[PDB]
């Protein structure tokens, strides 16, 4: 039962003190707002922030890294399309990616034992 | 879509800052342990305490008072049954479920919404 907790557990805790802690990373911490910037969502399809990952991580969303990865990694692919390859936000998008991969590196062995326990609970439970 | 989030938190809220609150409530803060106390397990069928309810709470198991009603006053009904009507430690179990009932009413027009918008 503690698996899954653990593993979001630690996710919001990667972003809010490694993630969100890099330097004028600010932009990123909430969605664009559309009823300000209507010509963001007419470029972003599916628009990324860190607070809606953490909205998904306390729901639960994401039961292994892959998924959560793909969420981040997105962050920084709408920052290149829309404020270029070479802005300075999109540097600083880079940036909070690697620190994601840092920190993922760092805890590997660990994030894999979370994540084994979740995809077992799952397959016993459903089979139940 | 917030509300089971919203819900869940203010229920581990009124676990930590209200219930764990109430003097020498410390006993039902854990469940007993297993295997020190192999008779608490064949006397009471259904054991329950706040950590697993905590537990509960953080996989979203709780969409209404209900249910997390349900599991709180079992740890009343455990505590009557294996400890006596009378005993200190029955009479503290009553104040942990009072002041949970207590807390809940101070904020019932505000849960009753986050109940309907999580069944919706
Ligand atoms: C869309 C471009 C890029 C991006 O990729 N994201 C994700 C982003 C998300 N959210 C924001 N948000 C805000 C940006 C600026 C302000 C603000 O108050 N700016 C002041 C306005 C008055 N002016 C005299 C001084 C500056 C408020 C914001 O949200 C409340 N900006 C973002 N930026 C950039 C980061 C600074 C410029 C725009
Ligand atoms: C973006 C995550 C999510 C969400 O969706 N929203 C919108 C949200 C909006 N506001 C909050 N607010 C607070 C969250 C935690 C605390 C807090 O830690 N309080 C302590 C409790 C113990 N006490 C001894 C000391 C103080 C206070 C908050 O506001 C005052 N949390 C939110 N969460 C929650 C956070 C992770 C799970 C859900
Ligand atoms: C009978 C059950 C009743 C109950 O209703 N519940 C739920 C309960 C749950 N958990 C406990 N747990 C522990 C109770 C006492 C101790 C402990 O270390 N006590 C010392 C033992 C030796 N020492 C020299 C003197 C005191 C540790 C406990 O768990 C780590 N006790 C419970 N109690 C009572 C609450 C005080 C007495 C027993
Ligand atoms: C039933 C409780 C439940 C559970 O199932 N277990 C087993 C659990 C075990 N350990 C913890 N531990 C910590 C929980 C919160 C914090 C914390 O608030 N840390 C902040 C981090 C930022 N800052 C540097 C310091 C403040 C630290 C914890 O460990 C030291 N929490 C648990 N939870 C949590 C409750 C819902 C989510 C998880």
């Amino acid at each position: 039962d503690d698996d899954q907790v653990a593993f979001s557990f630690i996710l919001d805790n990667i972003v809010t003190q490694k993630m969100m802690a890099v330097p004028d990373s600010w932009p990123f911490h909430h969605p664009v707002n559309k009823k300000f910037v209507p010509d963001y969502y007419k470029v972003i399809v599916n628009p990324m922030d860190l607070e809606t990952i953490r909205k998904n991580i306390s729901k639960h969303k994401y039961q292994s890294r892959e998924s959560f990865l793909d969420d981040v990694n997105l962050i920084l692919a709408n920052s290149v399309k829309y404020n270029g390859p070479e802005s300075q936000y999109t540097k600083t998008a880079q940036e909070i990616v690697n620190v994601c991969y840092q920190t993922l590196t760092e805890y590997d062995e660990h994030l894999t034992q979370l994540e084994k326990d979740i995809c077992t609970a799952k397959e016993a439970a459903l089979e139940e």
